């Protein structure tokens, strides 16, 4: 009997994502455009889906406004007469990420499911949960606690679990200085995903015998184990190591996005066995006019979505989300480009994240000279610019 059919997955979706900035002030970080293809909060959404969980509860807290409008009308498709269902719960004041789940207590017991699937919906990650509901009752654990094998140096900036010789979770400590190695495997580090399976029954215990903090109690006065992502990743033929991202800053934003037009791009956004689904309207083509002395409408190395007009604009290693108008003369490179920007004439702009709905003025140059560029705009140490329409506003 596949574990899944009696799981229930809650999404915790209230991160701010601080370090992306002026990206994250008006949206929550699993309400940031991904990949030309979705949200970030639909990799998680998507991978409870794809491994047999039909319930579903998804946690907001800050500026979830867009975030909710983009559940109710792309995940609106499972009915409670099937043993399917989705609950949005701005429930989750909030108070903590326990409290996600303690206070709406009254919603899951009803469904009665026999496990839960703890997600953090800000990472962009395919993985098939039904491996580790079958090690969290196989190996009789409390928790089983999802985690990436990375190089001790890279587990710096990441909660750590020093585990023993089977797979089982002895301390945890929050950015440690010198990561705890695996045993056998050192230089090797387990760091936490966020990602928490337990059997119900125990944990409405855990958050009603504890609530009115942490949940690494059980580490010490209990029984948690580790499961490796590595285990249960999913890849597809094209895709060469298992893929996970954090973009948890203006440059790893950009980076994970650009890196999808390269020729061969580590995360395969053309997979249809493990499909992301998402909210998508039904969109016209994209669209290249004018092939003159002057100007020509052009995309190269780059990633185009639908309802996109490149009107004698030339682009060079850029991403654009649906909707953008490109107009003559103008010019990206090194550009990701949210739904719906629109870009005037003679504008040229180099390594920049351009935010939603921002119009770009005719003639704008961004990726020329670096102070002019860090004074009008949010500029990284290693030179992209964030644009915003409150900074073009101001100019």
């Amino acid at each position: 009997q596949p574990l899944a059919r009696d799981a229930m997955a809650y999404v915790l979706a209230g991160g701010r994502g601080s370090r992306l900035k002026e990206l994250t002030d008006r949206r929550a970080k699993p309400a940031v455009y991904f990949g030309g293809k979705a949200r970030i909060i639909d990799f998680a959404l998507s991978n409870a889906l794809n491994s047999g969980i039909r319930r579903i509860g998804v946690a907001t807290q800050y500026k979830a406004h867009s975030l909710i409008r983009h559940l109710q009308r792309g995940w609106d498709f499972f009915r409670p007469e099937r043993n399917e269902s989705f609950d949005i719960l701005p429930a989750s004041w909030y108070e903590g990420t326990a409290d996600a789940v303690y206070q709406n207590i009254d919603i899951i017991e009803p469904y009665a499911p026999e496990y839960m699937v703890i997600l953090a919906g800000d990472h962009i990650y395919k993985m098939d949960y039904e491996y580790m509901l079958q090690q969290h009752v196989d190996s009789g654990a409390d928790v089983t606690i999802g985690c990436l094998e990375v190089p001790r140096m890279e587990a710096t900036g990441f909660g750590v679990m020093h585990v023993n010789e089977k797979d089982e979770i002895i301390d945890f400590i929050e950015k440690p200085a010198d990561p705890p190695g695996i045993p056998g495997n050192e230089g090797f580090a387990l760091a936490s995903m966020g990602i928490y399976v337990f059997h119900t029954k125990f944990l409405m215990e855990a958050v009603r015998r504890d609530a009115a903090d942490i949940i690494p109690y059980i580490v010490e006065h209990g029984k948690a184990v580790a499961h490796r992502f590595a285990d249960s990743c999913v890849r597809s033929d094209f895709e060469h190591e298992p893929y996970w991202r954090d973009v948890g800053t203006i440059d790893a934003y950009w980076q994970a996005n650009i890196d999808l037009t390269d020729v061969v791009p580590d995360l395969d956004i053309y997979d249809k066995s493990w499909p992301i689904w998402t909210y998508a309207e039904i969109t016209p083509p994209a669209k290249f006019v004018h092939d003159d002395e002057d100007r020509r409408g052009s995309a190269v190395s780059s990633v185009v979505s639908g309802d996109c007009i490149i009107s004698g604009a030339a682009l060079n290693r850029s991403l654009l989300f649906t909707g953008v108008r490109a107009n003559s003369y103008s010019r990206l490179e090194n550009a990701v480009v949210l739904p719906s920007v629109k870009i005037g004439r003679h504008a040229q702009l180099s390594n920049v994240v351009i935010d939603h709905g921002v119009v770009i003025p005719e003639g704008l140059i961004v990726g020329e000279d670096p102070e002019l560029d860090a004074k009008r705009f949010r500029r990284t140490e290693s030179g992209i610019c964030l644009i915003t329409q409150s900074m073009i506003d101001k100019l």
